[PDB]
């Protein structure tokens, strides 16, 4: 039995990534920051379906209490073989009008958590010898830039360059690090005149579902997949 | 039933691209061009794992017996749902030494073969109105250029060029169309002494070569319906190579 | 002192780099195609601004003659220190309208003057010990593929990847392999309608096409002498469409 | 209409470089230092006697209120940047389960906080001054492809990429170009190697030798000069063929 952390589990990207991985055979961490409710919603269905796992909770951005958390979680269960980065936000404005608290916000939860999160798991997943799968979650917009996203694009493309190198460190240790960037995805995650905007750039025409990235996500997450590492695979409709 | 081309269905990659396909419940095209026997050795694997195919043969530097084999075969079976452009060759050489031959041969079978295999399942493929999807063979070469090979690293970048020019135009039409770029696989195509060998290995960070099947693996993946939102791109599974 | 050759220097950016890398003090080899009148108003300008060169001319698509014309000139006037390797054609259509002819004359073109240009000049580059310059011209298209142009993005592509690889081979001999990637640059290449216009506008943050000067800037940079550590490189100049 | 330019860093190694060469470009340079006082003042005396002009400005790039306030006051008693080279950087190694908590901050403060903190407070006095403008950011070779032991660097030079190529689309409009250079191994102090350390760096780069801090400040010349105002949200790799 394989366990899969799955940050952000309580809704959007994150809840489809949980089911998806449940149905593969996944034990799932289902985690959650507020949304408690959204979380066992999440988790309900992956037992009615057959599978299994359980909710935990912390705040990507406070550092000590995701160690507290996951070293609970790890002496408790074990480690994880698995750890999807998916939690994110946004904080738009334009360059000169953003405020210290939305860069830093951005930074420290799209950023930071990379560290945060992934730090307290990687030993124990060495320790385990069982291989492992890290997939952290950037966006199309920290592969190109986005206006009125400076702030995002900077956090999500530094999520790139982190999973890169750590794709490096890992990858005698049979762990893949990977990164999904999806484009534009039909979520809780803008004006109709924006929305446009973004259209016109998708030869699709559409928005991705969620359930498309838990797809994507499942097959990073199978043994098959175990030459890909250190990449930024895409699903974006050929926005790019 | 919808069903899939897969050039170079005789050994190696496309081989091992069919086993998955016809795994997965896609009746097979399994193409050769003179390897008949691995052909069949290939679609009595696909038969004996329960799954379905039918194998041709084609020189995809040769346009017109593309056109008509593949015309026939359209009109005789209906239009195919997938095509996998696989086929490919090497003729290394430092690029001052690199004859004729080794610079045509290689841009006309890897690189034309884009055309003459493509472009006469196209408009059947958007007449059947199922949707589709098209997946083509680059490389790691393609991506960052190889010393030795610079028409294999041409032929290669070209087809990445062409994969996602084509993404746009059948976007619409619900047809994906991405590149798949291999680093090195443990085939046939491969054959280096022990020093090149270490040479390869010291830039791939998991220290091995991929097997065909992980390739398979990735085909799969695109080829599968949930991987629709999946276009214009190049995946490379290289371990860690770049 | 150091000669660089410029196909398709008659018209366009072929033209603004060979005024340019004249007025920055090499002798320009002022290719042409057909438009031998062209090319002699560019070898004017050229020499009434105080520069030299010389006009030559051959089909890029013809590899006997580019073999033929070149080993000639490096006979009589000693290797070229740089190369840059401009001309270029388009023939667009819609992937399945595609003709044989428009396939074949942009991949015959655009790809193979790779091999048919560059070949005679570079043992002659390496023998003259003074290192080089080569710069191939590539486009948007090749980097993120086009719509309507399959044929074109994957020529384009191809030299992206053949010039990575050269890059790789070339390195230890002090000659830089570089590639251009310009966005829309306003030339008799490029003929559209008012609407398609805004289409392309629409996807340029800078709301303008580029000028051939510009891209000729980019070119200056790349052949002088402090850019010696930049090489395998695909640089874009595009008002930011990627 | 003299031309000033910001080069942070400007007291040693790639910004002492830049700082040189846009000098003899014609720009009026701010020539940035943290503590290193002594070498800014090398690099600025360098910069007269070769009858260019300048002036020393100090900050902490991790220091937002300090940047704010010094890069204010500079503005109102100078005018605008023109130019603004984010150059100033640091590194602090080690495998990533070994990183700290400070090694992991720092670099992110330093390295990519300092977009916001330097460039921000430039912006619009660029844009009211209506000559257009240019921004270039240092990023790393490690920001494009990872780099073991290097997580947290790799991180930050990869988000000055995308924080650059954000902005680049932002103020296309407004004739400001925004790139980002990211070099190679370029022999400076911030490099310290054993020479088996050396020779592992130069297997992976066919030209077999370090950049010099010079051949980085050619590049940022050719991206300050007016030919080049159509060349916007680039990252343009100076590294010997590296990648
Ligand atoms: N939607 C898109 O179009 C799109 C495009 C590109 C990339 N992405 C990326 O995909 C990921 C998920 O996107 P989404 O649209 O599914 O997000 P979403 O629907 O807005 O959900 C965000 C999730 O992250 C959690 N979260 C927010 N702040 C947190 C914090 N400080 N600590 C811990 N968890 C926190 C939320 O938990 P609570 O509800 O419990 O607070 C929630 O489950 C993000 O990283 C995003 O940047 C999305
Ligand atoms: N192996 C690697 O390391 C590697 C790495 C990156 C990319 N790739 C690419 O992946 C693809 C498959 O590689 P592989 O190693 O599986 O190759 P392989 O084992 O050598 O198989 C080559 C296949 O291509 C077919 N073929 C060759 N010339 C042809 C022609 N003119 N017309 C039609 N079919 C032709 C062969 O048919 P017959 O045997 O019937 O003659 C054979 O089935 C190629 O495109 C290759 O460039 C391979
Ligand atoms: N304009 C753009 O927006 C744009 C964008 C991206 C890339 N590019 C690339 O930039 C390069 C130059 O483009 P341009 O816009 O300056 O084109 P242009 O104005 O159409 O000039 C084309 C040049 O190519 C030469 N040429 C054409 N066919 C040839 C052949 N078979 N053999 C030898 N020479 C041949 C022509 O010679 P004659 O005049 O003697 O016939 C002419 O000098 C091309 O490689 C093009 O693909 C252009
Ligand atoms: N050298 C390489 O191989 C290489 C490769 C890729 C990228 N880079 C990047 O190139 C840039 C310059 O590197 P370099 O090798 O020239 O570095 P260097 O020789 O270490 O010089 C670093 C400069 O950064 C300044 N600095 C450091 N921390 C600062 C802070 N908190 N606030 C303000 N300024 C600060 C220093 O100021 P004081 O000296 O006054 O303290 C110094 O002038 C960096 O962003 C680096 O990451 C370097």
């Amino acid at each position: 039995s394989r366990s899969v952390l799955v940050t952000g589990a309580s809704k959007g990207i994150g809840r489809a990534i949980a089911r998806q991985l449940a149905a593969d055979g996944f034990n799932i961490g289902v985690h959650y920051h507020r949304d408690a409710a959204g979380a066992q919603e999440t988790l309900n269905a992956i037992v009615a379906n057959g599978g299994n796992g359980r909710l935990l909770s912390f705040d990507v951005a406070n550092r000590e209490q995701c160690r507290e958390v996951l070293e609970h979680e790890i002496a408790q269960h074990g480690a994880w073989y698995g750890v999807v980065s998916n939690a994110g936000i946004a904080r738009d404005a334009a360059f000169p009008a953003l405020s210290n608290d939305d860069w830093d916000a951005v930074i420290h939860t799209n950023l930071d958590s990379f560290y945060n999160v992934i730090q307290p798991c990687i030993m124990p997943m060495i320790g385990a010898r069982q291989g492992g799968r890290i997939i952290t979650l950037s966006s199309v917009s920290g592969v190109m830039g986005n206006r009125g996203q400076v702030n995002y694009s900077a956090a999500k493309a530094g999520i790139i360059g982190a999973t890169k190198a750590l794709a490096i460190e890992l990858a005698k240790r049979k762990i893949t690090v990977n990164c999904i960037a999806p484009g534009l995805i039909d979520t809780g995650m803008m004006e109709e005149s924006a929305l446009k905007e973004a259209m016109s750039m998708i030869p699709m025409k559409r928005m991705g579902q969620a359930e498309e990235v838990a797809g994507l996500a499942s097959y990073l997450m199978s043994d098959i997949a175990g030459y890909v590492t250190r990449q930024v695979i895409s699903i974006n409709g050929g926005m790019l």
